[PDB]
């Protein structure tokens, strides 16, 4: 139901943030 | 239902993070 | 009520993320 | 109670994101 | 209660955004 | 249960934001 749908979107938000962290690490390296 | 409304705003937040990751990838490419 | 207020706050958060994506687009435009 | 405390922290998150947007605008300008 | 636990994680997320805003302010100072 | 899963996802999100703050600190170190 709905509480699970909410947790799923939080998952998808963490996933985007991980990709943000990697782009920044690339930038910090060059 | 407001619980569905909450999940939808979270999905929209994920969408914006997706766009942020793309722009940072572009900057890393500099 | 309160679940609505939570959703309205997530929408404001999404709005801020839009502006962040926009400035990042500007910075990418190097 | 608790649902209000949650909305309050979402407020404080949006506030930090607004300050992030302004720092990025400054960077996009110079 | 898990609702208190949720508010606490949100506060911790706000703390991290605070640190992100500081570092960006430092970069804007370049 | 489900509210716990929501909180555990917010904690993972906080963890990603820590790494973002760290890379930004590195970039600030210009
Ligand atoms: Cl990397
Ligand atoms: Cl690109
Ligand atoms: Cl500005
Ligand atoms: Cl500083
Ligand atoms: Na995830
Ligand atoms: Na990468
Ligand atoms: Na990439
Ligand atoms: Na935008
Ligand atoms: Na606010
Ligand atoms: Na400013
Ligand atoms: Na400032
Ligand atoms: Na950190």
């Amino acid at each position: 139901g709905e509480l699970k749908a909410i947790a799923q979107e939080l998952k998808a938000i963490a996933k985007e943030l991980k990709a943000i962290a990697f782009e920044l690490k690339a930038i910090a390296q060059g």
